[PDB]
């Protein structure tokens, strides 16, 4: 079956209407009276009465006109019958192919198109994309594109920041001078031509395209000031030194921005650390570990800046990225002590009132501030002990005995106090520990200071021992002797040795009641060795 | 089957070349390869390459511009067939109509007209017909074509003599003054204008139509002069009198210039009659009956102008149609006459000589030149006639003798002229024929003059008889005697009467030889009767 051509019309048609298209009929008219009708979208089928067709002639005709955007292609199909009813023929197929004309201006998806790039980015560098649409024929010359840039604001450092490909629509950029700290958005008029951007011709329309230029560490920061002073004071391990200000002309908080301290010299022993102020971008430098006045009185420390990313490649490290912060050291007043802690010297027991023992050693740390040092009475159970303040020697007061309750254990302690004249004033405990040898400096006396027995001459009735408050060998063995006088005393008693420490006493007269006090003599070791004429009361029956 | 819709195509298209049309194509190529080809006059056959089809996609295209007018409708059929060479669809019709545009200007078939209208026709009359043909579509705006005047020369008497009814081409006229005499011909130049002679639109293509004016009768025929002179001789019948001389207006030879004459009066006898110089256009006067002077001296006739067709309407018969002529008439010597042509008069015989017998009366009919009348001699054979110039009276010369060999019969004859003393004399001869009686003057003689006998006395021997020169009466019965004296002669002879005219004489003595002279007296009866002695001479031996 041969096919009807297709009709081929231009939308927007100027008629006038009904306007006469074509001519279908049947040659089965030679000898038939037939009638013709079309159906389809166009014809009976909405939209109607687009295309009508004469009955009698089979004419076909538009009667407004048409839009390709709103259709197309009209697909109809024509009819043939003759005054008695009969199909003469088989319904047949006919086209309306609509042709494009260019009434459709090019349209942006959004009005306003958003983008960024970085600062200083070499001219050729890729921005954005901004792309239109056109409701004609994308195959024919109608619906074709092009762009370009209609205008930029602001107009600095060139007029011509950005150029745009004219077909694929890419915002590439053309200048150098992208400087954010200087301006930091452009708004760009796009503009889209068809007819392949004939400027006679085409039919044109426009969008925004804002781009935003985003930052990059191009500015080190810079000090505010050359040198910068603060004050510590000694053995302190977490206070601030001083505040270290800076400026940074990049983004604010941006790692750009944000502040890298770090202290280059004036500080090999590691007492000071750095740490980056969050909000304030301030050097806070803290001391980290304690500092002695009498070491260093003053600390001149050097601290260089930086960002927490890497400077731009062709920036100059300034002077200005280095400042010098000068640290006065506040002095304190400090304990004094002494060059042994418990001072210890031997010293034999007795010993003359007024006797200069040893003297007491006392420094201080404050090398810088000379004070007054002053030795004074602290705690002697005994009072034998005088220390004069200039001085600080020391002089006994009484006679040293060590056989007393008062000098419990072998040696004697006692306390001594130094004191600062300073403003806040300090001190420091010393002791003195002193060894005190025994001599024999002790009269032996008689045990049984109170032994009575009857008249029994019994072989072994009075023991006796001795009290010594000395120990070995100024105790020892004792001599036990009765006195020559009076002549009565050695004619009534006798004394015998029983080992060297005991000793017996008896009677040797053979016979009253009352009181017999007896003479003894008695000596011990030590030497010079003392002896005593110790009582014994007796009372026999 | 369904009929591929005709293709309608605008002729002189702008192009750009080939420009496609259709396509023609068949459903069956939705598996097979099929390849396309039109035939027909347009395609293959001449005019070849109008009409092209892709033979891939069916495309049909024309290649050139189309011309209505050299071809409108082209039948081109389609083939198909697939890359197998199998026919896959019946070759079917195809029809380009080419659809006509205005461009032919009208054209005419002569470019040069011929018309002619009479004189003054009434406003209305239709002259002559002009008519163009458009090589474009008559059925279409673009061959329908419409007339106008464009000028007229010359202007007079009215720049728009004429018109045109703008479809028809008739030209008809629409003003007065239609006249030969002042303009005798009109040239035209008519115009053609198609797309319904619209003025901005149409085009226009003009011719000549050449209007001559053909005479008619409005012009009289006016006499050069008032009055015409003219001279004739009296009897005549074949003469001219005069030339009258007229002025036509009208066109030459023609029978509105043609003269045609009548005398209206001033001949009532019809002695003149009129004709016209062919080719003069003259009233030719002849006399056409003889004249006498002595009747009519002179002629005064009025005469009447014409043509030979009936004068226009509006005309006025002016006075100098009519002409008089005064015919003055020379006056002719003529002959003169007698009131008797032969005189008769009865006259007795023997008369005087001096006797005056009769007078002649001769007349003349020039009453006003009067002549003198000439009497004289002309043919008598004997004389005895006299007449005088002045009076014309007749007088005897000599005896009249009727009895003469003169006067041969009974009557005398004679011949007289009258003659006139005219420049050119003229003359008349008349008779006079006179009776003569006879009367009895003869006297009688004897018959037998030589009657000579010898001497017998015979009873009868000489028998005698009379000789007379008169007629009866006067001879009659003669008597005869012998005298009386010498007295011998009757005593000798004796006379006898026998009856009247016979007598017998005879001698009575009865004896000789010798002459005998015998006397006899004879009378005759017309009284006075006359008698004689005639001498008879005798011989006797
Ligand atoms: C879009 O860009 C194209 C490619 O640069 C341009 O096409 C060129 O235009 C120049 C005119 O100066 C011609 O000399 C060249 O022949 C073209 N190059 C080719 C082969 O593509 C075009 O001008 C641009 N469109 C507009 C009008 O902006
Ligand atoms: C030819 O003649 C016709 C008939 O006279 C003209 O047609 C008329 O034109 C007048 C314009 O003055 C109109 O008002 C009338 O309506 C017309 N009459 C009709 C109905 O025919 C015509 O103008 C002439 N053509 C030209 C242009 O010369
Ligand atoms: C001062 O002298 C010494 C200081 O060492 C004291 O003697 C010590 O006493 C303690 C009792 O708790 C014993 O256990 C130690 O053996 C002693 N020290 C040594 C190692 O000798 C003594 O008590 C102090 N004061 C007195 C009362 O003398
Ligand atoms: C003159 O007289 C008469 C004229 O009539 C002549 O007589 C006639 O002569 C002819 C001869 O030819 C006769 O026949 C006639 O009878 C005569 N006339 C009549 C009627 O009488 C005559 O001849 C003339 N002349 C002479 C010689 O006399
Ligand atoms: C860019 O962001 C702005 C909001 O400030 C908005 O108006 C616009 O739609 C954005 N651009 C696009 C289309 O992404
Ligand atoms: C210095 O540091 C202290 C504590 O961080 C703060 O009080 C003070 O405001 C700082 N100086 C400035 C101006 O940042
Ligand atoms: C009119 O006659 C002239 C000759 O004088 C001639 O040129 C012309 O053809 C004639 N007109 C027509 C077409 O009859
Ligand atoms: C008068 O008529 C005579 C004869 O026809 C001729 O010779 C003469 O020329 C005429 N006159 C004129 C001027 O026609
Ligand atoms: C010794 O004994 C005698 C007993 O007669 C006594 O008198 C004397 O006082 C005693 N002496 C002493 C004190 O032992
Ligand atoms: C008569 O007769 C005689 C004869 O004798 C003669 O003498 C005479 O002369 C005659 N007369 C005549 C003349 O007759
Ligand atoms: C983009 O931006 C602004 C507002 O949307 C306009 O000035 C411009 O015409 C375009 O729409
Ligand atoms: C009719 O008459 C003459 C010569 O033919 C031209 O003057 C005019 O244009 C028209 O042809
Ligand atoms: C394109 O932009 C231009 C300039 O702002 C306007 O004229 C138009 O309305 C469209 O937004
Ligand atoms: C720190 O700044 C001081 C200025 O007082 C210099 O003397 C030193 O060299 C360092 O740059
Ligand atoms: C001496 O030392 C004592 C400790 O026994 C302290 O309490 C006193 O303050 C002084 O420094
Ligand atoms: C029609 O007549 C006009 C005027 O004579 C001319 O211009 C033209 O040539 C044609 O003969
Ligand atoms: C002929 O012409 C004459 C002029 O001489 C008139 O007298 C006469 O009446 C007639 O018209
Ligand atoms: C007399 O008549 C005669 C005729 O007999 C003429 O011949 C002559 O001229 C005259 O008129
Ligand atoms: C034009 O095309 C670009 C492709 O990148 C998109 O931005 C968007 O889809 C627009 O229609
Ligand atoms: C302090 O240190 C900085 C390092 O950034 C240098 O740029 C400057 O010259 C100074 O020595
Ligand atoms: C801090 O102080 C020290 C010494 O006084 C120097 O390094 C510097 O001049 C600054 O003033
Ligand atoms: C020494 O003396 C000072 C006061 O001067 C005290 O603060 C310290 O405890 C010690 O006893
Ligand atoms: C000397 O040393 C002793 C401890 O050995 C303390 O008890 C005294 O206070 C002083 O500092
Ligand atoms: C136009 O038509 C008229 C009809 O009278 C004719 O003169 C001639 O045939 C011309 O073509
Ligand atoms: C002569 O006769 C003519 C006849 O045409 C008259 O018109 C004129 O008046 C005169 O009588
Ligand atoms: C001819 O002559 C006669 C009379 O002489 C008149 O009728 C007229 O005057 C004309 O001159
Ligand atoms: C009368 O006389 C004349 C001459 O005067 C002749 O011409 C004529 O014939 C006749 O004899
Ligand atoms: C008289 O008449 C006769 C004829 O009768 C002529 O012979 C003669 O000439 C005259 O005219
Ligand atoms: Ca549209
Ligand atoms: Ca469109
Ligand atoms: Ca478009
Ligand atoms: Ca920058
Ligand atoms: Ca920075
Ligand atoms: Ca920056
Ligand atoms: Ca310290
Ligand atoms: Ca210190
Ligand atoms: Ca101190
Ligand atoms: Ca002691
Ligand atoms: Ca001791
Ligand atoms: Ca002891
Ligand atoms: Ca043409
Ligand atoms: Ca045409
Ligand atoms: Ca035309
Ligand atoms: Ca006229
Ligand atoms: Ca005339
Ligand atoms: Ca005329
Ligand atoms: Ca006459
Ligand atoms: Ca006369
Ligand atoms: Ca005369
Ligand atoms: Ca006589
Ligand atoms: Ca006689
Ligand atoms: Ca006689």
């Amino acid at each position: 079956d041969w096919v009807i051509p297709p009709i081929n019309l231009p939308e927007n048609s100027r008629g006038p209407f009904p306007q006469e298209l074509v001519r279908i009929r049947s040659d089965r008219d030679k000898n038939l009276s037939l009638r013709y009708s079309v159906t389809g979208p166009g014809a009976d089928q909405p939209p109607t009465g687009i295309f009508i067709i004469n009955p009698i002639s089979g004419q076909l005709s538009v009667t407004k006109p048409l839009d390709r955007e709103l259709i197309a292609r009209f697909h109809l199909r024509a009819h043939a019958v003759d005054i008695n009813g009969n199909q003469v023929e088989n319904p047949i197929d006919i086209v309306i192919n609509v042709i494009d004309m260019n009434d459709n201006r090019p349209e942006f998806l959004h009005q306003v198109w958003n983008g960024s790039v970085p600062e200083g980015s070499k001219p050729g560098t890729y921005v954005m994309t901004v792309t239109a649409i056109d409701a004609d024929d994308p195959n024919a010359l109608n619906g074709m594109l092009r762009y370009r840039i209609l205008s930029q604001a602001p107009s600095t450092p060139s007029p011509n920041m950005f150029t745009i490909n004219n077909e694929t629509g890419d915002i590439i950029t053309v200048a150098a001078g992208l400087d954010r700290e200087k301006v930091q958005q452009y708004t760009l008029i796009i503009q889209a031509t068809d007819m392949e951007g004939n400027p006679t011709y085409g039919l044109s329309n426009t969008a925004t395209a804002v781009i935003t230029v985003t930052d990059v560490n191009d500015n080190p920061p810079e000090f505010t000031a050359m040198t910068f002073y603060g004050e510590v004071p000694e053995n302190r391990v977490d206070v601030i030194v001083a505040n270290l200000t800076v400026t940074d002309k990049d983004q604010p908080h941006t790692p750009a921005w944000n502040a890298a301290y770090r202290i280059s010299g004036g500080d090999p022993t590691g007492r000071f650390a750095i740490l980056t102020d969050p909000n304030s971008n301030d050097g806070l430098v803290t001391v980290v570990k304690p500092i002695d006045f009498e070491t260093n009185r003053m600390f001149v420390l050097t601290v260089a800046a930086e960002n927490q990313v890497p400077l731009a490649k062709g920036i100059q490290h300034p002077p200005q990225s280095t400042a010098t912060v000068s640290v006065t050291v506040i002095d304190v007043n400090e304990n004094p002590y002494f060059a042994p802690n418990p001072k210890i010297i031997r010293q034999e027991e007795g010993l003359h009132a007024g006797t200069m023992l040893t003297t007491l050693t006392a420094q201080d740390p404050d090398r810088y501030m000379q004070q007054n040092i002053r030795y004074t009475k602290l705690s002697d159970p005994a009072n034998w002990l005088k220390i004069d303040p200039v001085n600080g020697q020391i002089t006994t007061i009484a006679v040293l005995d060590r056989e007393s309750p008062n000098v419990k254990n072998n040696i004697y302690n006692a306390t001594f106090l130094a004191s600062d004249n300073g403003i806040p004033p300090m001190s420091g405990t010393g002791t003195l520990q002193i060894y005190l040898l025994d001599i024999n400096d002790n009269a032996p006396q008689v045990l049984p200071q109170e032994a009575e027995t009857c008249e029994t001459p019994e072989p072994n009735s009075i023991n006796i021992t001795a009290l010594d408050y000395d120990i070995d060998p100024n105790a020892g063995p004792f001599a036990f002797d009765l006195p020559l006088s009076p002549v009565t005393i050695k004619r009534n008693w006798t004394i015998n040795r029983l080992n060297g420490d005991f000793a017996q006493l008896n009677l040797k007269i053979k016979f009253e009641a009352g009181i017999y006090e007896v003479p003894i003599i008695i000596t011990d070791s030590g030497n010079p060795p003392k002896s005593n004429i110790s009582i014994l009361r007796v009372k026999v029956c």
